[PDB]
């Protein structure tokens, strides 16, 4: 039952990183805030874009000491293929932020955005707090898009409840 | 666990206070219109009004998008009335015009998944629900922290978009913006 | 089914309003004393409000016969804050003398049998708690019919007549008159 | 056990005018029912709420009311115990219907039933003319119940089917309900 | 309970008995080392029960000086069991009774005896010879409506009392006193 | 097992008049039945008990009452000691059936059968023209029956049966009821 | 549902009728002992007698060859000993040299397999069992039907030689051969 | 198992005079049936007794009786082992049928089977016209059976069937018999 | 698994010829088909076994035996790996089928699919022109398939569905 | 459902022919050594021989690549020893250079999934396992289509390969040829 206040699930696997195959993890990432987000699959259409807008804002994220990661259920040959493919032939030109695979389907499954239907992911956002602890859930249909600036908004209240202790109202 | 889009979303009958008076509302009463449902944890809170006075504030906004705003919490139908008819300077709510859905039993909160057992309230979530009475969009915060109302817009013109021209909304979609062919 | 006296009553725990402030209160905190703690469906009502008030006009006489009266239900503390916060002219608590406990996670009712599943609320029970945790008596009214403070009073005398002097109490019995020996 | 749920159904010997009729709940639809519980036969303060009970009976006839006391002796210790007459420690002789659980099933639907002892709590429980539970009251043994606010129940239960207002705290005949 | 069976240790029994008028409070091991004959009669106040009762305390002196206290048990309260001693037999009583009268009233002692009727809350009518060390000897039940025989009872003990001592075996329609059947 | 309920169904091969007849309960309504039961064939207390009540039959006869004797025992084992003279040992020739159960059905049906050996423990069943058992009676098998109390009890239900009235304790014939 | 002969046999234990008097046995008492086991349906019957008559009257041929012949059926102890001590002219048993042994409780004929439901007797099993108390040769015959002393004595023969020789025996192996 | 019963039904394929034939116990309704299981072909014992049984098959078809021989091994082991001369350990060329159960369901159905080595023990069941269970013989595998008390046995279960009386104990072919 | 049974069926998308194309097993009756399976797009061995079977595809066609090679990969990853060009890793354009198992149930119910990774193992059946199977293969990964062998072996069981001959070891083809 | 590579082979013991002789064998004797362990459905059979005589006449080239090749079938061992000593005219063996492994009671079948209840008889499985015991390979072919030594040799050399040089043969990958990083 996924909500707010709760552990957030650990997720483990293998992520392309700079053109390169790393193997990462949850626990890792302690003492940053994680935004972690899935796309459906690779080589798609909406897909692309919305990875291609958090790396090119990636410093945005840098700067909130936030890391990015995009997860989805192909297999880490794909998401090597697809980050060496160019934004013009249908790839994702370079990559700023991981790539994480879930080939298990473990990762999609233990966040509940898997989709029995397809075999892939929904598109969830979920923002994790320093201490490995969820704060933000967004699940998105697949035809429809997230947003970069919506998720650096909440992103900038939680750390300002975190340090300032007073809590953030409506249109923050 | 959590709700999945692309599903027809869960049931909700209820008391709800609309123009201060109690009405007996529920999901299918709203069909052939998309339903902003969002919750909150409880009345005569502090984060829990400023949200409501604002998606109240901006009910037009939504009325020409053919939307409806509902928001519910786990508070009695007569909370809702005395925040209600409480001025915004007293703390209340001013006077509302978007219907307060009193969910009493838990039912309600619990289907959507956003009830915690260690509050007995609700956590605030968001979704989206299109005039089929399927679910769309989901968002759930850990409440310090409240919602956008122009995003909750955002969203609702996408969905519309992708509906009406079927065609899909990239990251960042706006208005009058191209989306992409199948 | 439902509660059977002569035996250790439900435990419970929870925020509870005192004089404007939130505390939070157990059964336990009240050992050494007696405990009446009664049920009301819903703030904002009408026969609600009556009875809270009541009890806490005649605190003193369950304060100098060694009791604490508890009202719960099944709103928050800040829908009871709020209520208690307000004028009684304006059909508010004006400022009440017992502790409100919320209710909210169900917990409370449930444990005492009080909730009502349809409305979500709370029935009116009262229940009659020894110094040392045991329950005596019961009563559950149905929600548009009220209690009686005095006869919570005579039971409560009664009570403490059997305790002390370890006799039994006839029926319509009455304050100081003295029972039958079961010596 | 909760009220606006329907009463338990009770059936059984009792004891009425000194002959045993069996009687049942449905038979007093239409009615008020008061059915009241006492752990035992032959004891102490049992017979005394009985006994004001039985002398107040027209205080119920009055209201529509049926006053039945029941408990987990015989049919056959309820007679015997009416009649000796109350110096003798008895019953003297009763206007009130005696109703005899031997099996225990009765005690057991109420709830009153305590198996330390094999006999019931002290319970009473107003019911509604369509067999609908309104109040429970139940009391530790020691201490017994009053006739008074029991009439004082009743007469709110009535106000409030009457009037459809509803009667707060302390609320006796011959005062203002507060309405819906 | 399909039936109890002799040669088996018998069904323990603790209760609260009428004993001279006073209650006592009663075990199967308080009377070890001696035999005891146990019967179950259905309800006091009754037409069969009393005249079973009054005729066993009547010749109580012919089990004492065998060595076997009788032990009468029925499903009613102490509190009816001495009322119904303290009557008269002019009026139904029991006139005052030289055996104890023993209260089960949670059922549990006729029910490990299997003497209980369901369609009644009351007993059979089981009479039950137990021999000085704990065991089971004779089993006897009687419909409600016909009585037993006090003689035939003592007929049974003198009969387990010479198989026990003369280690004889006793044949059909045999008389106190009288020579068994060797080995 | 209790007496206001019906009696456990049995059906057997029994020896009546020297030979093989298969008898069950059924073919007894209308009369009473007394069905007791022995340990052992050819055992000292066993038959004392056969004789005494195939010596009175005619008083259960008299009354509408059937007497039969059940046992662990095979029909055969049964018709042999039928055969067998008292001075023998035997049973001289019996005017009451041996019911003979093998199965050790019969005995378990109505409680008496015991695990420790594979013999009765004998017990004592009065039942009525309907099928309902009356009275039990079970001895330890040191210890037999009396054919005067079981005369006795028979009596009693009769009386009760006919008049309506329930029998005192020590009641017998020529005695008032309540 | 049946036993095989390369295990160890059941163990029984009862009273047994031997030399005219009870004693208690099981089969443990026989090792170091081959042991011939057999059970016949009922006492008092035609077909049974002849078969102990026979194996009794054989029983030093059992006997040299280190063997105990014992005779099983569900009739209890009194039954064995009374047709024991009975006359062949009457149909009983003479007196036998071999043991009777009781079972009552049916646990033997069960633990063999060769207890039937219907009727409560056992059919007729034949079971060797080798000195360590090891099963090796199963005969089981209707009722109707009869054992033959002769093929006892052939297997007995055989499943010695086996032991023994550690030749194997072929088919119509006779009392010594190859 | 036990003989008032039916026998198992067995279904397989047969080597029967060189050929491979279904054969089923339905199939010698109306005959008896010696059905008798060895361990293995190409073992010792087992021989000896398909050969013996074979070379004095003339007395049970005389008999009405059809003697089968059962084996865990394949069809085509039988075959080969039929195939093979007697100088050489084999068959010779044996006129009874040899039932293959390579599932073991046919064993294991008798009882004959242990799990042990996985092939049967020597069982011998003798079948009456009807399909019914009479005889059953288990021999520990070291030891082997005899034609001789099987044309005994076999002659004293017809017997009985014809005239209605039993057969006492060492009974042979033309002896009394006891009258019921 | 076993050889003469009806085979598992599948039913999903597949690229047959730059298009998306949903098939199953049925759409097969009257045709052997050859069902083989790799673990992953874009890696190594994969290409090199499927490229191979492209080559050789008019063998298997006028055996009359249709060649369909799946992975747990999506229809999307197939269509872009089979857009890519041999020289820079990818499948050039092929001329088989390739089936698309997201949801991994056709690699679970042929036997093949790996817990340890998402992956299938190197399987490949036989299966005949009635849909039941005829032979099994699975490779551990890191060891690729022979055309020659499956070829042979198609040959084998067209055999004995002609003459009703059997088989022998080492068989090639029109031995008998 | 199937038996999957790249994890330890099912243990099997039982008793063999080899040289004509009795021996008792096992799984974890042959370790050290790479095993294929093949299955045929019956002895006295016609395309089984087949196999059997061209494992034992090649038997050579799998002793120069270190590895045993085991025959089972579940025939008993009398009938793997008649058929062994039987000449190829009568149908026989001749005499076999590889052991005949026996399964009466049907758990090596069982064990390696190849057991066909329809018939007894067991499908014929081929399994490569390496030194360490772990199922580098499954073959099951219907029964009328027989198996090909030098299919099997070549998958052989392959896992031999991938061992020692750490890579990973394509398709139709022989002795001699390169492999992949």
């Amino acid at each position: 039952v996924l909500l707010p206040n709760r552990p957030a699930p650990e997720f483990k696997g293998q992520a392309v990183i700079n053109g390169e195959f790393k193997e990462i993890c949850l626990k890792d990432y302690r003492g940053k805030y994680v935004v972690l987000f899935f796309y459906p699959a690779d080589f798609t259409f909406v897909c692309p874009t919305e990875i291609i807008a958090f790396s090119d804002q990636v410093e945005e994220f840098n700067s909130r000491n936030c890391q990015v990661i995009a997860c989805s259920t192909d297999s880490q040959y794909s998401h090597l293929a697809w980050d060496n493919l160019d934004r013009k032939s249908g790839g994702l030109g370079h990559m700023k932020i991981p790539l994480l695979a879930d080939r298990k389907q473990e990762i999609s499954k233990a966040y509940g955005v898997f989709d029995e239907e397809d075999g892939n992911a929904f598109r969830g956002l979920f923002i994790i707090d320093p201490n490995g602890i969820l704060r933000q859930i967004t699940i998105n249909d697949k035809p429809v898009g997230r947003s970069v600036d919506e998720t650096l908004r909440l992103l900038d209240a939680f750390q300002f409840v975190e340090k300032h202790g007073e809590v953030c109202p409506v249109n923050w």
